[PDB]
């Protein structure tokens, strides 16, 4: 819950990137005042593997751009169906 | 860790038989208790769909977990790999 606000900022940043259907999972830790994090995003299942990689790169740039305290971020992509409203796991 | 090395090679060989696997990019394996927990990244055609790539991952899981009894957990994820790429698996 001391992680809560920052996790929500990261999710919100990622979810405003074109091609992102939602964030599936986010592992984030503080190390001092820097953040290290790994995120799984959901994308159209009919995107190609190369398309999905591009969206992952876009999320990395956007999230790091908005949340400057992030020192390291990994992003990976999995299939998500268009009406899935399942909340992110943390 | 010659014994774990041996196990790793057996996982790679089982994975690389699976249709759609261009090669294993990465494998991390370790004992958690007396079982093995492992995570592997496989290389696949970049033109696969995400859902296609997932099925290949599930095919690999079934194949590996069927040959190596001691693996309790195996996570498999897919990344783009070009067809003539030669880089061997990393550990």
């Amino acid at each position: 819950s001391h992680m809560e606000a920052v996790q929500n900022r990261i999710v919100e940043a990622a979810e405003r990137v074109p091609g992102v259907r939602g964030v599936i999972h986010l592992r984030a830790r503080y190390v001092g005042q820097d953040i290290w994090a790994a995120m799984i995003i959901g994308v159209d299942p009919e995107n190609t593997v190369e398309q999905a990689h591009e969206i992952c790169e876009a999320v990395q740039a956007a999230v790091c751009g908005k949340i400057r305290r992030i020192e390291s971020l990994a992003v990976s992509a999995e299939a998500r169906e268009i009406g899935d409203t399942t909340k992110p796991s943390f």
